[PDB]
């Protein structure tokens, strides 16, 4: 139907170090030619569940698809935990095309040999809080279709980055709006 | 249907610092998994209206909502000046359930003695501005559903905070786009 | 049908300094009460493809609409560039009736020799950043029917503003996401 989400429950479903040590919060909701999009990211375990001086102040959650839509297994989330909404769950049938909430190919193409600098418009740019506290941001940057490794066809990409000193604290961020334009492939299984 | 809003006419409708001081525009609509929301606040009259350097730099907007997704009458917005949109206006029938605007309580909980901190994904944290003037930042706190009082199933709270010194400044903020995840519940009346 | 858009694609259609010297991406989804808005700008040509320390840091992007909903020519957009959606392109039919994409004209009303300064509701504040450089923010500032210029009905302007000296860069901006409540009318042809 009209939502693909993480859900909001289940385990931790993401690698921001090690693998299964976070929980990405992400629902894709389709409005026509945009999707609506939501997302916040919590640290369970490892090094970004207590962060020190020495924790790279960057991390990158990479959503692979291939040309259906459906996350490809290299992905920073695991795909047991993606799928096409059901009564605050998720759907049973695991691969369903998805070509409706892909970024769009022309908006967002991929980046070429031809074109040395990609557009901007492929990024959003904009702060979270760490921890919903106003004097700590952490910067977000989502990119659309700027990966080009494991064969994709589309991508979306979160990545935080920050300046100040987070030592002691997990990473947990407020939750962050966007929206893109879509592919207009609709097809089904 | 599938817009709640206050409308964008008719009279002062919200505490800020005293009765009726202020008018909360807001609008709310669903669009499936998610609600887009699109907020503003003005100060009519009271201390807000003409601030002091004395005036407290915190200004929460509380709507606490029933089991039923309608506005409870303790929150700071009144109750007659908040519904279903019709034509400009607000629907004559005063008791619409409304639980697919109400977020999440999954993605949302309500605060817990278990959990000494609650998710930071509860919140969304930006800026505003003040008199649209871009020197004038307001940080914008949107919670949902930490609320507790009143026994209050759902709630949705926006906090103005600020730094700078806006003595003989009228509260007037810019307008702020944002989204939610729905409760699944559908009922009516 | 549901989106007006520039497309992601053709050549360039909108003035920053001079006559086509950029490329304006805008999408407007209509979502019931609301419009979801995505846009974003880059210069191709002319001095803001190339910036000098004299380079003013203010650029006003001008979309007029008429009675109808339909872009008047004196806008900084092109009107050949501007239409609803059809598969990645626009409709052939030139002249269709966009009421329901307009910005509600309650909310954000015209400005009045009764009321000296407008409220601030009618705009939308925020930082994009020029290149996808995080170091680099350049100030948008949307604004909703503050135009009275050449007759028109309804405006969207979006106002570029920044501070930092950008010499010998391409103005190249991230996607910035936003809504507004829209007019309730709704006829066609
Ligand atoms: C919501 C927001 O903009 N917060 C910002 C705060 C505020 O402006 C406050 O006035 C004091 O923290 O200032 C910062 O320097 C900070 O604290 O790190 C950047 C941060 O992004
Ligand atoms: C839209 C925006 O980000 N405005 C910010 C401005 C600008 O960056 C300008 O360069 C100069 O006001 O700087 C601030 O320090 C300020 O004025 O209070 C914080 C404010 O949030
Ligand atoms: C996304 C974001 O907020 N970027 C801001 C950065 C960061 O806070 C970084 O820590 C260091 O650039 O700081 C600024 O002073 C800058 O660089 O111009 C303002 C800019 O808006």
């Amino acid at each position: 139907r009209r939502t693909l989400w993480t859900t909001p429950d289940t385990s931790p479903n993401c690698k921001m170090s090690t693998e299964k040590d976070s929980k990405l919060t992400l629902t894709l909701t389709k409005c026509g030619s945009q999707v609506l999009g939501n997302v916040s990211l919590l640290a369970v375990t490892g090094e970004y569940h207590q962060m020190t001086a020495t924790t790279k102040k960057d991390v990158k959650i990479s959503l692979l698809f291939d040309e259906n839509g459906i996350l490809l297994p290299s992905s920073s989330l695991s795909k047991d935990y993606w799928n096409y909404r059901s009564d605050d769950s998720i759907v049973s049938q695991k691969y369903n095309n998805a070509v409706p909430f892909m970024p769009n190919l022309t908006a967002y193409p991929k980046p070429s040999a031809q074109n040395a600098k990609n557009y901007s418009r492929t990024k959003i740019i904009s702060n979270v809080y760490l921890g919903a506290l106003t004097y700590q941001p952490v910067i977000i940057t989502i990119a659309f279709n700027q990966e080009t490794e494991n064969g994709c066809a589309y991508s979306i990409t979160f990545t935080f980055t920050w300046q100040k000193d987070y030592s002691a604290q997990q990473f947990d961020v407020t939750s962050f709006t966007f929206s893109y334009l879509t592919q207009e492939n609709k097809d089904k299984d």
